[PDB]
């Protein structure tokens, strides 16, 4: 099922849909893996989040080129964090258009990341500004709320029952929250629940640090959360 490929591993979890993993080897703590989303669309191929790097995220184009052979349109970064925006100079390079929310291309100098080259922006019930998503396809960019950091977005693939919810989702048996540095503990839970009701329909949940899970993710991340109000 899964493929490896230089230091990544990809999965395809749908005709048109493949998650790419990446990992960052912590001393004494070990290898955290980091996961995105690969769509084609069509004759063009979408990205949601680099990977760690620059040189990962260059395999990842690397991988697309040989199994896909299509062009990447565009990529969605997910958050101003190392896991979602560590290679966006490879994606430059490259001359892939990459966009991210407003807030996280303002807080990007400070978190020692790139900016995306275009902003989202997005209303009050948390979907995006379509103007500022030009020609996204199938990806459905939908801002829920503060919660892992307070310019987290999440991302639904029109056309499947997939729907990512970046670093704000954790696993149906996962024990904690991950870094909350960042985290606005008062909103998460409403945020959580947000994500979740915006992809009502979304049975496969995708997340940046387990594997794919059911909806089981999301009220259990929101479980979680309730207990940090
Ligand atoms: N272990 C880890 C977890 C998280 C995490 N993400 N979401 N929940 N926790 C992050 S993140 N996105 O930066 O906040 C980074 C790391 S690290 N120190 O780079 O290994
Ligand atoms: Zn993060």
């Amino acid at each position: 099922g899964d493929q490896r490929f230089g230091d990544l591993v990809f999965r395809q979890l749908a005709p048109n849909v493949w998650q790419h993993t990446s990992y960052l080897d912590m001393p004494g703590f070990g290898a955290v893996a980091s996961n995105g989303l690969i769509v084609r669309d069509g004759g063009r191929v979408l990205v949601v989040d680099t990977a760690w790097t620059d040189d990962q995220t260059a395999q990842i184009l690397n991988w697309i080129k040989q199994e896909i052979n299509l062009p990447v349109a565009l990529a969605v970064v997910t958050h101003a964090h190392q896991d979602k925006m560590g290679g966006m100079d490879a994606l430059h390079a490259a001359g892939i258009a990459t966009y991210a929310n407003a807030l996280s291309n303002q807080l990007a100098p400070q978190e020692g990341m790139v900016a995306a080259q275009h902003s989202l922006t997005f209303a009050a019930n948390g979907w995006v500004e379509p103007a500022t998503a030009p020609n996204f396809g199938p990806l459905k960019v939908f801002y829920p709320g503060p919660g892992h950091t307070s310019d987290n977005i999440t991302v639904g693939i029109d056309g499947t029952d997939i729907a990512f919810g970046g670093c704000l989702i954790k696993d149906s048996k996962a024990k904690s929250l991950g870094n909350l540095g960042d985290a606005d503990t008062e909103h998460y839970a409403a945020s959580a629940r947000a994500f979740g009701a915006a992809f009502p329909k979304a049975s496969m949940i995708v997340m940046s640090h387990s594997a794919p899970d059911s909806r089981a993710a999301i009220t259990h991340t929101a479980r979680m959360a309730d207990k940090l109000r």
